């Protein structure tokens, strides 16, 4: 199963992707997570990406395409994969098309998780992330069993650096500009499937499961 999840900041790509990987065992590849892991490990990649990430701007296509090409070439991906947050520009989509021919693994679906732009700020300012595994919670919409710690591993939950109001505004602006072009690109390819992500997590996942159940 070759999948791509797309959506505006805070729409719920990670929340739905974790559910997909637990049902299908494919690797969950999020470029955002890769960038934050790089920053945490203080690598050259982390240094390069941090500037854009802190501003809520897109990390340049070249370096981003490069780490995805490398990542998809790993053995854990020979049985399928779940891209999350990549591609997010038409240029990245065209590049992904080329890359997948190489690794002989064309896209089955590009799932677009649609949530009103006006309710995303609340999704992000109320978000808490696990410092250990990266899973996310929400103070109101999906709270951890115990405040301050992850259900799975007890790690401390914190607020992602770019989830501040100022940065979210830039993130929304930047990605909204990229949204129609990406939808048009995949609609034409026929890989696109829009899902209403502004409902309970389970209702959203049910619709997603429906789609994936159609693939061999
Ligand atoms: N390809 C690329 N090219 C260039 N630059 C790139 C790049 N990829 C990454 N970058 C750089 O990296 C930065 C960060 O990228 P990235 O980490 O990919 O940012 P993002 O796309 O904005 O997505 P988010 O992680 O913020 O949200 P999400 O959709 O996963 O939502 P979640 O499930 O956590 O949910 C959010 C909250 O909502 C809650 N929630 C989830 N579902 C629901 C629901 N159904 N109902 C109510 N609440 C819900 C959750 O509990 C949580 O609190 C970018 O800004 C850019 O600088
Ligand atoms: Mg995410
Ligand atoms: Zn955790």
């Amino acid at each position: 199963m070759n999948l791509v999840l797309m959506g505006l900041p805070g729409a719920g790509k990670g929340t739905q992707g974790e559910r997909i990987v637990e049902d299908y065992g494919i690797p969950h590849i999020s470029t955002g997570d890769m960038f934050r892991a790089a920053m945490k490990e203080e690598t050259p990649l982390g240094l390069e990406a941090k500037s854009y990430i802190d501003k809520g701007e897109l990390v340049p296509d070249e370096v981003t395409i490069g780490i995805v090409k490398e990542r998809l070439g790993k053995d854990d991906c020979e049985r399928g994969f779940l891209l999350d947050g990549f591609p997010r520009t038409v240029a990245q989509a065209e590049a992904l098309e080329e890359i997948l021919e190489e690794y002989g693994k064309p896209i089955d679906y590009v799932i677009n998780i649609e949530v009103d732009k006006d309710v995303l700020m609340e999704r992000l300012t109320g978000r808490r992330i696990c410092s250990v595994c990266g899973t996310t919670y929400h103070l109101v919409f999906n709270p951890p069993k115990t405040p301050g710690i992850c259900d799975k591993d007890g790690g401390e939950l914190y607020q992602r650096a770019d989830d501040n109001e100022e940065t979210v505004s830039k993130r929304l602006e930047v990605n909204m500009k990229q949204t129609q072009p990406l939808l048009d690109f995949y609609s034409e390819k026929g890989y696109l499937a829009n899902v209403n992500g502004q409902r309970d997590i389970q209702d959203v996942y049910a619709d997603v499961k429906d789609l994936l159940g159609r693939l061999k």
